[PDB]
Order: structure tokens, then sequence, then C-alpha cells
RNA sequence: UUCAGCGUUCUUCGGAAUGUCGCGCAUUGGCA
């Protein structure tokens, strides 16, 4: 907590309020926030051989928004990450708890990367098409996803990321995941 | 040689929205 803290930590846009197993509180730009969060996970199982786990809360906030409201707020999602599955994270918002390899891979890797890397190749998709993707994914009406499919056929994506997206909105998890991927890279491409 | 029309098609195939923004600013916070 105390000195490899600041070794994991280094070269991110990161600032630590207070460090230590008791409370840890670091205010920092929310990519770097998330890579980092990841990493301490990665490098506490392996300091401690297993057989501990953190539970931490990530929120996204304004740079005006006021240090004692964002403090407390999160202060609530880290508590949901420790109630129950308190190995898992809770990202942004209480809808959203994971656990951190889930985040990591199931969301981070298997999820976001490719939609990623799809959006760039493509010259006729962008933003809006994974906003309507988006709105079909929350509104959770059975219809939704028989319309996802539609615009998928429409999309000309890759066909196994077609089959994957689709795949992903009929599993509850996966659709969650699914959600919080776009989102996350809707807020990476956004400018 | 006269007397008559009769039957069959009644719309078809594509394209079914896309791209762009997806809140910003002030107070507050932060730095001094």
């Amino acid at each position: 907590f105390k000195f490899e803290l600041s070794n994991i930590l280094k070269g991110a846009r990161i600032s630590v309020i207070y460090s230590g197993g008791d409370d840890l509180f670091l205010i920092g730009a929310w990519d770097d926030v998330i890579s980092k969060a990841l990493v301490l996970r990665k490098a506490f199982t392996r300091f401690s051989a297993g057989k501990l786990t953190f539970s931490a809360g990530i929120g996204m906030y304004p740079v005006k928004y006021p240090i004692s409201k964002m403090a407390s707020e999160t202060g609530v999602l880290e508590d949901l990450a420790k109630r129950g599955e308190k190995n898992q994270v809770a990202l942004w918002n209480d809808s959203k708890v994971f656990g951190w390899s889930q985040l990591e891979e199931q969301i981070l890797k298997e999820k976001m990367i490719p939609l990623q890397e799809a959006l760039t190749n493509s010259q006729e998709h962008g933003k809006s098409f994974l906003y309507k993707m988006l709105e079909l994914l929350r509104n959770e009406d059975q219809i939704n996803i028989a319309r996802l499919a539609y615009l998928l056929a429409r999309s000309s994506l890759s066909e196994e990321l077609t089959q994957s997206i689709f795949a992903w909105s009929q599993n509850k998890q996966q659709k969650v995941e699914l959600i919080t991927a776009i989102e996350y890279l809707v807020y990476q491409i956004r400018e």
C-alpha cells in the first residue's frame, strides 16, 4: 500500500488521496483509474499469492464536481461491491457490479476490443450505430432483441462479431457487459 | 355457312433510413 503502490500507478494520471489496506482513495483520469485498479487487483493477488481479495468502487465525475460528493458517492459504490461478491468491483453505477476478471476480460477484452477494432475499420459505421445498439440493449424489450438482429444484418459488421453481439444480447450477463463495453468505448471514442 | 369471344397475368424486384452531435457553461469543486 505505501511503497509498491507508487510503482504500480507509475505513469498514470492518478493522485492518491490516502492509502492503506483499511481504506484506499485515489482521484485520477477515468480510463487510467480503471486500468490501474485492475493492475492493482492482479498485483495484490500475486503479492498475497491469493487468499487476499480487494473490493473497490469506481465512479466517473466532472472535474468541477465537488470532492466531498465524489468521496461520498464512490464510498457507496465500494459498499455495494463489499456487501456481497466482495472480490467483485462496482463501476460507475449501482447497476454495474462486476468481478475483476469479468471487468478486465469478459468486458474490456472479449467485447470492448472487438467493437473498438470493428468501428475503426468500418467507414460505414460510427458512434451513432453504437448508440442505436445501446438503445435496443437498454430498453430490454424482447422485440429489441429482434430489432438488434435487423440492425446487425443491415450493419454488415463481421459475421463472428454479428453473431457474438447477438449471443451477448440474449444472455443477461453478457448484455450488461456488452452495454458497459459499448459505454466505455463511447467514453473513450468521444472527444 | 353462321354465331360468339374465350382463357391467363392484376403489380413485380430492390432499397426500409444513414451520417453528425449524445449536453455545454456559471456557481460548486480544483489550483492558489
